[PDB]
RNA sequence: UUCACAUUGCCCAAGUCU
RNA sequence: CAAUGUGAA
């Protein structure tokens, strides 16, 4: 329950394509490096200020540093070694002690030997080395983000409005890889605000085109909230906005407007303008620091134009990752060099496959098989396999009457029946309720009539007119505490209906109702099918940026058919920010037992797909969640022992993919086509992973899916696994078309976004009345209500 | 709230000194 | 899922 398993084999299905990566070749140098400790008084000064120490200090005690690098923190690193036996030392900053002492040898050799086979593991050190090698310059001329790096653009402008503009920048990782060490590169952009004068700053934030007496409340409050918490410099940090004008606004021993009359002999220009609190500053010398990333939401309108910034082809951004690093010219770096550092400045070639993809098997009399082209079929003259009944059903809707008639209820009616007909899910009459209402309240006691008159009512069809808080509360009452089918549709697909959006929203019914909308072809799945085995999927999603105390929310999905198809959900709140799933045990054993109940089979094999952890949460993760899945087959049966593979999916890395031929293109996009496979040259040297692009881009760059085997009892070939996990990617019920996980995985981000909707305005006795809120109705645990 | 893909928001990372 | 785009039988 702790090593993740050898890479047992590569993959051979599929035909082969040219793939080129943003990762670019690393020739390492074979030499010892010198990593020392460093320890700075006060130790509470910003990484960067910790930078400017030590580059400043470098550059003084030259002859006693006869080109070292530094992580900010603690790490120095040199090339060849010191005359240094602690020292400490003193320095000035435009007042600092810095010990400086010897702590070990770092030897790329053995990195070399880690990227060969001779060693089993990779020494982190030796990444984190080179890292911060990479590193060192970019992290004083750029502005730091993470992993990445950003600056103003020059020559070009990218305002946001509000003061706001786009910063365009780069991530940069090194990693380990099959052939070499690889300097993985991506574009990016993000939003910073203007190093302007705070008057242009308040300008832009009132929407003022000059400079139009002293402000409104609401002007006043408007501008609080915009540059509270931000740094100005004339370097202070903004605390509060004045309610008075510099004019009357006085500190003791006394206006601001006349102390800088006096003291500095300015006459202030705009007198009737508040100061900003940091001891006030005047609006009129000061100006917004640059470099500092905008945090808060941005508007509508300005995440409009940063979506047509970031927005590029496959080929556009395989172009621009190109020409950044023709224009970084890494090896020119005095510090690359420095330490005999070499970077290739054109991606890596990769052959990859592209798996074919699975036979889509439907029902009714035809039982009609599909084949899915580059990543996408349709129902067309098909039926569901198994398909639903509606006799009783009703309709509330919550649009206003004058904008969603009785007309077009009955028009959408009718197309709805046609098209549910020809799905094989016949809606066999006109419901048997249809009112309009208005506002939350009203949901609670119409949903209680419905119940208690009509029997055998399986779904209730909900009108909505745009965004409201009444859907939240249709999905609380449905979900929780009435155990109702619902099934909400927003008025403008009312008003106007189209063969593909009724014929998508029946898929999402006939699951509801407890259907099986289509099966992978039973004789095309790999060998794994044979014995019974669960699918298991597994999330957790965290509060937005900048929360404080919202819940973490963690969501398991299981298989309960052979199919597989059929899936039942268990959600959990737990602790902020906790990636671990806490309740993993028991929420296993749950499914478990579902399973049992549905198939009449104990599960030989449990498959666990885990979405979103990263690399240095893999250890930690699958020692509590691995052993939580034992655990779980303990309590349950005396020796019940079935193999577990844990697969951690991730789709938010940096890893892009390009065709080497633009003959391969697809689509406008330009992206890799549906079903590519990559397992060789800049995956993992010793471990089990893959990259698979299981869907069709049709919008900018692709993410392909990667795929990290933690654990394996049940020691897969590359070859099935790829497959398996392709197909997997078919099998989810909402659309017809591969989605870019597998469908597990992507239900655990439906079921953990609906208790966040069970949760709106509501996130000891604090954690029992979250819990109580995401916890379903008896009914409704049996379900596929989060389709 | 028809749906997928895409950008961002999510663990690690990053960030915090008159 | 929220904001914004591009698309579909
Ligand atoms: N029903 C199958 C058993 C089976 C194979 N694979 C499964 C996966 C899940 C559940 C059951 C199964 C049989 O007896 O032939
Ligand atoms: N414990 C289950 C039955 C069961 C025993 N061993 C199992 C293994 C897997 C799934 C279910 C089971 C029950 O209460 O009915
Ligand atoms: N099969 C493993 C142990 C194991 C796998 N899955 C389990 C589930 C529960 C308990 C133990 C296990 C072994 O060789 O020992
Ligand atoms: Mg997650
Ligand atoms: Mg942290
Ligand atoms: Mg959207």
């Amino acid at each position: 329950a702790f090593k993740p398993p050898p890479r047992p084999d590569f993959g051979t299905s599929g035909r082969t394509i040219k793939l080129q990566a943003n990762f670019f070749e690393m020739d390492i140098p074979k030499i010892d490096i010198y990593h020392y400790e460093l320890d700075i008084k006060p130790e509470k000064c910003p990484r960067r200020v910790n930078r400017e120490i030590v580059e400043h200090m470098v550059q003084h005690f030259k002859t006693q540093f006869g080109k070292p690098v530094f992580d900010g923190r603690k790490n120095l690193y040199t090339a060849m070694p010191l005359p240094i036996d602690k020292v400490e030392l003193e320095v000035t900053l435009p007042i600092f002690k810095v010990s400086i002492k010897w702590v070990s040898c770092v030897s790329l050799q053995a990195l070399h030997d880690a990227l060969s086979g001779r060693l089993p593991s990779v020494p982190f050190e030796t990444i984190q080395a080179l890292d911060v090698v990479m590193r060192h310059l970019p992290s004083m001329r750029y502005t730091p983000v993470g992993r990445s790096f950003f600056t103003a653009s020059e020559g070009c402008s990218n305002p946001l409005g509000g003061g706001r503009e786009v910063w365009f920048g780069f991530h940069q990782s090194v990693r380990p890889s099959l052939w070499k060490m690889m300097l993985n590169i991506d574009v990016s952009a993000t939003a910073f605000y203007k190093a302007q004068p705070v008057i242009e700053f308040v300008c832009e934030v009132l929407d003022f085109k000059s400079i139009e007496k002293p402000l409104t409340d609401s002007q006043r409050v408007k501008f609080t909230k915009e540059i509270k918490g931000l740094k100005v410099e004339i370097k202070y940090r903004v605390c509060n906005v004045t309610r008075r004008p510099a004019s009357h606004q006085t500190f003791p021993l006394c206006t601001v407007a006349q102390y800088f009359k006096d003291r500095h002999k300015l006459v202030l220009r705009y007198p009737h303008l508040p100061c900003l609190q940091v001891t006030y500053l005047p609006l009129e010398v000061c100006n917004i620091v640059a470099g500092q990333r905008c945090i808060k939401k941005l508007t509508d309108n300005q995440t409009s134009t940063m979506i047509r910034a970031t927005a590029r082809s496959a080929p556009d951004r395989q172009e621009e990752i190109s020409k950044l690093m023709r224009s970084a010219d890494f090896n020119t770096d005095p510090y690359v060099r420095e330490f005999g550092i070499m970077v290739k400045d054109e991606m890596t070639d990769v052959t990859g496959r592209v798996l074919q993809p699975p036979s889509i098997l439907y029902g009714g009399r035809n039982k009609a098989i599909a084949t899915p082209v580059q990543g996408v079929w349709d129902m067309r003259n098909k039926q569901f396999h198994t398909g639903i009944e509606i006799k009783v059903w009703a309709i509330a809707c919550f649009a206003p009457q004058r904008q969603c008639t009785e007309v077009h209820l009955k028009s959408f009616t009718e197309q709805l029946r046609k098209i549910s007909r020809d799905a094989g899910m016949p809606i066999q009459g006109q419901p048997c309720f249809c009112k309009y209402a208005q506002g939350a309240d009203s949901v609670e006691p119409m949903f209680r009539h419905l119940k208690n008159t009509y029997a055998g009512l399986q779904l209730v069809v909900v009108i909505l007119p745009g965004k409201t808080p009444v859907y939240a509360e249709v999905k609380r009452v449905g979900d929780t505490v009435l155990g109702m089918a619902t099934q909400c549709v927003q008025m403008k697909n009312v008003q106007r209906t189209t063969p593909q959006t009724l014929s998508n929203l029946c898929l999402k019914i006939n699951v509801k109702l407890g259907g099986v909308n289509n099966i992978l072809l039973p004789q095309g799945r790999p060998p794994v099918f044979q014995q019974p085995v669960i699918f298991l999927g597994a999330d957790v999603t965290h509060p937005p940026a900048g929360d404080g105390k919202k819940p973490s929310i963690a969501a398991v999905v299981g298989s309960m058919d052979a199919h597989p198809n059929r899936y039942c959900a268990t959600v959990r709140v737990q602790q902020h920010r906790q990636e671990i799933i806490q309740d993993l045990a028991a929420m296993v054993r749950e499914l478990l037992i579902q399973f049992y109940k549905s198939t009449r089979f104990k599960p030989t094999r449990i498959i666990f797909y885990r979405d979103g952890v990263s690399e240095g949460q893999f250890q930690q993760v699958l020692h509590h969640e691995l052993l939580a899945i034992r655990e779980a087959c303990i309590k349950l049966e005396k020796d019940y022992q079935p193999g577990i593979t844990f697969i951690v999916v991730q789709k938010r890395h940096h890893t892009r993919l390009f065709c080497t031929d633009k003959n391969e293109r697809v689509g406008k996009s330009g992206n890799i086509p549906a079903g590519t496979t990559v397992d060789t040259k800049i995956t993992h040297p010793t471990e089990f992973d893959f990259y698979l692009c299981s869907h069709a881009g049709i919008q900018g760059t692709s993410r392909p899916s990667h795929y990290h085997v933690l654990w394996d009892d049940n020691r897969f070939s590359s070859d099935e696994l790829q497959i398996l996990t392709y197909q997997l990617c078919h099998t989810y019920v909402r659309c017809t078309r591969s989605v870019s996980i597998p469908a597990p995985a992507y239900y655990a981000h439906l079921v953990a976004f609906r208790a966040r909707y069970h949760l709106v305005d509501k996130e000891g006795r604090d954690h029992q009345a979250l819990a109580k809120a995401v916890q379903v109705h008896q009914d409704t645990l049996r379900t596929m209500y989060f389709a």
